[PDB]
């Protein structure tokens, strides 16, 4: 059988079938498990839990647990988990607040190392990797293809924009723009993430001006608005500097 | 039965009739749990630890476990935590050592994030926030009111008094005076905590005052001495400055300035 | 008897008869445990899996998991404990990577402290003490004797030679030679671990000797081959020089200064 004796699952859960689920799990109250999935030993799947497909959570993980919130009430808040995640030990995923659209998500393809804090009402994309000990404050932005090093902490509500990369133990107090380095306590920004896209096998003129899109936006003295004026005619040159331009328009905690 | 079969719960172990204790959870030799106390499955409760009432442990937190001091023999030691406590996963209490008064103490309607390390010999007060992955050493002290952020560390013997805020990823070597925002590696003084009386809904004439006294102790340039007895002038037109004066008198370690 | 009948225990795992099973403790394929060695409770034992004699390891600790590298595809890797370890709550260590050897290793009289993560293909010494949340990359070499502080994390391929002590909150990127101090974010050299060497006993002679090598290494602006033919004299007249010479040659990542 696919799951084991000892595991205490309520009658109202949905569990698929070739779901395994090991010994000492538990799982609440109006949860869902997808196919393939393993929960090995001693996990905890609160209630208001819905996981895809093909996930590998770990042992001692709690996964949408009431939020930590001081205004939290117990009311009915949701935690959705996409596909092919993997998520390990002593991992910590916290389901939303009401007071901001009661809901915290997580994308695909996943890697979530020991000890990774999830706060509430948090959104992560896809093919994203927190590494050990990263603590991830509620209403936090998790962009797609992110890199945040170990014993890194995210302040509430900071945006963490797609293909960036922030260093260990770092501390994130503001919002990361996309493509951007970051790293120290407090982190600054030293970079663009080039060796990245370059080890991904990425055009050359798309690096140099994407480069040049950087130097403009930090490296230059300008404002917001005179920034993003410059940046006007440069997408039709090169598109991907859209996703650099949302990071400005979507900031409302700053830059770094 | 408010007590899963699965639990394990020695003899010696007093267990009131509301408390409800979960499934594989272990409670250790001669320890208490009082009424409306919420265990939450997967808890450790070691020997000699009193916990008082409505209570809310979750899963994977070890409280009363042996001390990670090197010179601990076994010794019989205890811990106590009062009441309206929300302790959250993977949080580790351990027990005092008899090298000082041995015991570990935690007040009342305290919220000990996920991994929150309280070390051999702390005393924490009431109403305190601590965040996720925050570790303190031994022999700390904290205060009532205060809010230690993410991923922050407490030197041993470190004092933290009443409403001060200490930021997330700081590193504390000092003793914190009371309504005071410390923050980074190291941590320095990062001016008062306006904020928490704001919120609270205290007197501006109040918050001024206290604001001037901070200027006096920190922004002033004078020793301990000139400037508590430039404090005991103040304490007759605002009497919450006293909270202060005893930081000064109750710090072993310096201040954090 | 000395396993409790919910601890799950696969067939092909050897347990010496003196060794002691707590409840719902899971060991898994091939792996091994000494004589006289503790697994309190909630402890997991992974695949491949090698312990020592008289070991104690406290509860949620995960012994011999999977790798986190990305590149790891489930082959057939090994992790080896020594014996009179003490590994408290929480602690992650995974097995090695067949990139790399494929095992991970520790030693002998070490202490993990809440929540020490040991990342693959670590390889650790004797006498170690590593704090509350401490955090090793993979690939990383602990010396003997070494401390480092709570909250401090290693980063990949780093050295850290025998006798040194890592501050608190103090992130490695570099190698730290033996007996060095070092703290801070990002770290930096802050002298010599004299204390260390005082408690244990040496000579003042061979300590005053080791700190003039120290001033010559760091503290005299010299590279790294005529720092190195500098302390190739002062080895005879002091051999202890010899681990500092080591840490020089056995850097491959530079050196934290």
């Amino acid at each position: 059988m696919t799951i084991h004796p000892t595991a205490i699952i309520d009658k109202s859960a949905m569990i698929a079938d070739s779901a395994i689920i090991g010994p000492y799990c538990i799982v609440g109250k109006n949860s869902q498990i997808g196919a393939h999935t393993v929960l090995r030993s001693h996990v905890i799947i609160g209630e208001n839990t819905k996981i895809g497909v093909h996930n590998d959570i770990y042992q001692f993980a709690s996964i949408g647990e009431n939020p930590q919130d001081l205004k939290y009430a117990g009311e009915q808040t949701y935690l959705e988990i996409g596909d092919h995640n993997r998520i390990r030990e002593a991992c910590t995923i916290h389901r939303g607040t009401v007071q901001d659209r009661g809901i915290t998500r997580i994308g695909n393809q996943n890697l979530l190392m020991v000890n990774v804090h999830i706060a509430h009402d948090c959104v992560v994309g896809d093919d994203n990797v927190l590494a050990n000990n990263v603590g991830v404050a509620g209403h936090a932005h998790i962009g797609n293809h992110v890199i945040i090093g170990g014993q890194s902490g995210v302040h509430q509500f900071c945006r963490i924009d797609d293909y960036s990369m922030v260093g260990g133990a770092s501390l994130i107090v503001k919002d990361v723009a996309a493509y951007v380095m970051a790293s120290g306590n407090p982190a600054k920004a030293h970079g663009l993430n080039k060796e990245g896209m370059r080890r991904k096998g990425w055009s050359k003129d798309t690096i140099k001006a994407l480069d040049e899109a950087y130097r403009l936006v930090f490296r230059s003295g300008l404002l917001r608005d005179e920034a993003l004026d410059e940046l006007t005619k440069l997408v039709e040159k090169e598109p991907k500097i859209q996703l650099l331009i949302d990071s400005i328009n979507n900031s409302k905690r700053g830059l770094v």
